[PDB]
């Protein structure tokens, strides 16, 4: 199994933190690139980021090792693979 | 909690299968734009899409609805939110 976290937000502000966590390349399996939600009137302005991590306490320590900004939501969870 | 499944493999037919999909609107709560996994020498060829359910009983049907080719990985879980 593998856990992953939802990172969803302005894509500009999702831009300049995924820079600063160029230097952590020890607290993540894998990044996604970036993608949002769609429905209708051209959606594109969103953007998210998916996160894997390599067992849940990597997770752990990337929620009190990252700082997030208030204009990103922040979501964990597990899935069967 | 909200569980998702996550469809990778070539672009150009998740293109079409997401066509043939349109009709069954009431087979998903919604449907995320498409990203690929980044690493170096440039990779976005691949194409994934995030799918989300209402309920295990929506995504248990959508696993015996829909029909997948070979070149697709189908992926469940479950996140807490």
């Amino acid at each position: 199994m593998t856990p992953i976290v939802h990172l969803k937000g302005d894509a500009n502000t999702l831009k300049c933190l995924r820079y600063r966590f160029k230097k952590h390349c020890t607290l993540y399996t894998a990044v996604s690139s970036t993608w949002h939600w769609t429905g209708h009137n051209v959606k594109h302005k969103s953007a998210i980021v998916t996160l894997t991590y390599d067992s849940e306490w990597q997770r752990d320590q990337f929620l009190s090792q990252v700082k997030i900004p208030k204009t990103i939501t922040v979501s964990t969870g597990f899935m069967s693979i």
